This record gives C-alpha cells, sequence and structure tokens, in this order.
C-alpha cells in the first residue's frame, strides 16, 4: 500500500534539510524532485516512502556479472516501486524499465572554472594541458563511450586512460575538483547541475558552450506496473500547468546567490 | 503489411520536393520528418507509404460531436499506423493514442517583423496597437485557452475576441501576416518553426524572448498498437547516435539563406 520511491542525494533535487538528523521519514529530504514526488503522489493518490538509494548511483548493468545497480537495479529486482530523480531516458533502460516522458530538458555540458581559456569541446580536445573528467558510470561518461563523433571520440580516448582516474564518484567531487585545480580541470556534466551550481558561491565556476546532446529525465517504474500509465500522465499535466517551470526556478533561480 | 504514415504539410518537416507533380508515393515528399520516417522504419524493417492528412490539422476532439480529427484522428479511427510530424506531445492526446519520447524538443515562441517594439509575453499583453495570434486549433492556441497565468489569461482574452479573427489556418498565414503587417501583428507560434523561418528570404523575421513554455514532439502510434515499443527505441537511438541531431542542422541550419 506504501510505495517505496527510491531517489537520489544530488543537488537541487534531493538535499538534507537544514536539520534533518532530527527528522523522520520524507520530513529529512527537500529538493526539486521531493516537491516532484509530492505533486505526482498527489495526482496519484497514493501514499509514498522516499528512500535515498544504498549505493548511490544513478543505474548500470555490469557486463560480466549482467545485474543492475543503483536506482535502475531497485526497479528491475522491485525493492523500489518508483524512482524520482534526474534519471536520465536511455535507451538501454528503456528496455528493462519504464519511464514518463521527460520531465526536464537538458544535455551534457562543460563546466570550467571562470577564466580557463576553453569555450567547446573541440577547444578540449585539442590540448593536453587542461585536464577533463565525467561524473563515473552514468549516462554522461557513456556518451562517450558510445559516441562515434570525432570529437567526441577523440575526448574519450583521452579520458578512459588519464593518471589520475578523471572520473568521480560524485558530481560534488568533479565540482570541488574544478574549483580546486586552478583552471586545470573542466567537468563534463549534465547542463542542469552545471546551472545549478554556477548560480552558488563561491561562483567561481561558469557554464561554457552550447550542449553536446539533448536528453531528458524521466519518472520511472518498473516495466509493467500498473503505475506508469498514472505516472505519466501526471508529469504532463504538472507540465501543462506550468509547475515543472514553477519547481525550476523555485530551486534554481530564487535560491540563487550570485 | 505496407504501414500508413500519416502526416502534415509543414516546413521544413514535410514539403513537396522540387519537381514532384512529376513523381510518385514517397519520392513526392522531403524534409525533416521524411528522413526520420525513412531512418525509423529502417530500424523497425517495415515498409511504408507516406500520407498527407485530408483535413491539414494536427489533431483535436471537437467538444458538441467528440470526434477526433486531424492526424489524431486518422490513428484513433485507424486510417493511419503512425504519424510522423510535428505532433506536440499534450495530456489530452496521450489519453487516446500513443507517443515515443520526443525526437524534438520546442516551446511557444514569439515571431515578430523585424524591428517590432516587443521583446517579451508581457510586452504584447501590456498594449493593443500591436496584433498577435496563433495557429488555429492547435496545441500552441490550447496552451493560451488553458494558461492559469496572468499574462497569458491577459492574452488569451485579447486574441479570443479580437476583429478579424488573429488565429490563422496555417503556418505561412501568420507567417504572411507578419510578413505585411509593417510591424503590427506578432505570431505567437513553436519555436522550431519560428528558428526555421528567421533563416529564410527575405529574412525579415525574428524569434524574440525566450519560450513561454517546454514540451516536445512524439511519432504518435493508435494506443495499443505492436508497433509503439519499437517505435519508441528506434527513436531513441537515433538520438543516441546523433541522427536527430544530424537532421535537424540539416533541414534548419545548412538549408539557411540567410
Ligand atoms: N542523470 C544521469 C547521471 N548523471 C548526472 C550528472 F549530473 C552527470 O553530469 N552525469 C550523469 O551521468 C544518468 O541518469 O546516469
Ligand atoms: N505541433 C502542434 C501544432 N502547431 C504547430 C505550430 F507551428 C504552431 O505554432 N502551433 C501549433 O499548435 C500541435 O501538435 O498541435
Ligand atoms: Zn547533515
Ligand atoms: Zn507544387
Amino acid at each position: 500500500r506504501t510505495i517505496v520511491v527510491t531517489t537520489i542525494l544530488e543537488s537541487p533535487y534531493v538535499m538534507y534539510k537544514k536539520n534533518h538528523e532530527q527528522l523522520e521519514g520524507n520530513e529529512r529530504y527537500e529538493g526539486y524532485c521531493v516537491d516532484l514526488a509530492y505533486e505526482i503522489a498527489k495526482h496519484v493518490r497514493i501514499k509514498y516512502k522516499l528512500s535515498i538509494v544504498g549505493d548511490g548511483k544513478y543505474g548500470a548493468r555490469d557486463p560480466e556479472t549482467k545485474i543492475w545497480n543503483g536506482m535502475v537495479g531497485e526497479l528491475v529486482y522491485g525493492r523500489a516501486d518508483i524512482a524520482v530523480a534526474p534519471l536520465t531516458i536511455t535507451l538501454v533502460r528503456e528496455e528493462v524499465i519504464d519511464f514518463s516522458k521527460p520531465f526536464m530538458s537538458l544535455g551534457i555540458s562543460i563546466m570550467i572554472k571562470k577564466g580557463t581559456p576553453i569555450e567547446s569541446a573541440e577547444d578540449l580536445a585539442k590540448q593536453t594541458e587542461i585536464a577533463y573528467g565525467t561524473l563515473d558510470s552514468g549516462s554522461t561518461k557513456e556518451f562517450f563511450r558510445r559516441s562515434k563523433i570525432a570529437v567526441y571520440e577523440k575526448m574519450w580516448s583521452y579520458m578512459k586512460s588519464a593518471e589520475p582516474s578523471v572520473f568521480t564518484k560524485t558530481t560534488a567531487d568533479g565540482v570541488a575538483r574544478v574549483r580546486k585545480s586552478k583552471g586545470k580541470f573542466a567537468f563534463l556534466l549534465e547542463s542542469t547541475m552545471n546551472e545549478y551550481i554556477e548560480q552558488r558561491k563561491p561562483c567561481d565556476t561558469m557554464k561554457v558552450g552550447g550542449n553536446l546532446d539533448s536528453k531528458g529525465y524521466g519518472v520511472a517504474t518498473p516495466k509493467g506496473s500498473a503505475l506508469g500509465t498514472p505516472v505519466n500522465l501526471a508529469v504532463l499535466k504538472l507540465s501543462e500547468q506550468g509547475i515543472l517551470d514553477k519547481l525550476k526556478n523555485k530551486w534554481w533561480y530564487d535560491k540563487g546567490e550570485c
């Protein structure tokens, strides 16, 4: 009866409230996805419990062990009824889970430290003085592993074999490494996170270029779940009433410290 | 065995080839959607026949007669197996047909004649000297009919009752009326068309402002069609290989005459 909503700690989507550690259940969290889960549950009329995924990963299938980890895995093996998160709608995932139409548009972007002499993906691919990496084990990393485009083929070639590891267990680790690297590390991350950080102190980073691709986040359910339909109509409705567009403004630009 | 693909005459999506009238079948057409239909059929492995919808409408349900017209209607009553077109993924439609994940992102934008003193939706709503309208009987018109947002409520109020009719049987009629109106008519149309025109002679129009909303075009099939799944995976695949992104460039920016 109570729906398990799997989710991940990623700002500004799901974040601990100023005084969690002092609260319980869904009270402990806040963010875009928290508000979104709340809206969806209201229109779908369910009680739900937010659960932060254990391994803190998004979802990939190990090639040797064939097992799905992360949020996707929680759905695939039934431990979660629905994931509300910045979960990218990719082809491999859609074969094993279900996705609503996107609730947010985005694309892979480049985040530099202010004053870095990089404007584009080519600017980065045609040099070695500035290191650059991506979040680990996610759709951004995969974008490059798979690309058949010259420049992205160049980039994946550099990153795939870079010492130390240019990937990062987390978004914050990439951001941190951009801030601490005196303009000698560009981070490749999804435009939405990039845009969020750009409005946070010490306001020393910035989005350069246009996006490398296009894609969306979907609310995801297990393949064949009875919840799939209501959930999709719910997201579309929130879209049509401007809600998503009201929620984006709130967590990105009103929280803006610059 | 041969799949009927319903479609509409809308540039640059589906357009007559320089010397149709002299050709037959799918040969008569070209455009983004023609290339897209072709790609999809290749991965789904079907022979198909392109059909331009009779009434030249997108799809709405008459309130008195309860009947669906346009491309949607062709799917709903089985005369078409799949629509490949600039068909907006809206809530009311998704209740009766099926939609792939979006193959293109867009939003309602404002198209002025160069030099018009309008930058935004508020700029337009706070005056009466410049008329402004929308395509008729489509999701853009509906966006305003439904909006609960002050400024859009103002705008729909003006348009709903404007003499002569500010709506337009067609995109081209709106564009034409913008070009012939000496900066006394702004056209409200989807960003993608707006962007296309902006790069066409006599290059006397331009997109002003940001978009009023967000949404996508989906490839649509009848509700429950066995084709729904293959089609969705196909669109996602084309996305991941950069195809859609190769096709956008081709019909928008390489055809560019400015
Ligand atoms: N949403 C992603 C995960 N994810 C998040 C990021 F912020 C990012 O830069 N890259 C990435 O893959 C996908 O679902 O794996
Ligand atoms: N794609 C639309 C139709 N459509 C097209 C336009 F170019 C436009 O400006 N407005 C609109 O509603 C929907 O599916 O009705
Ligand atoms: Zn804490
Ligand atoms: Zn002709």
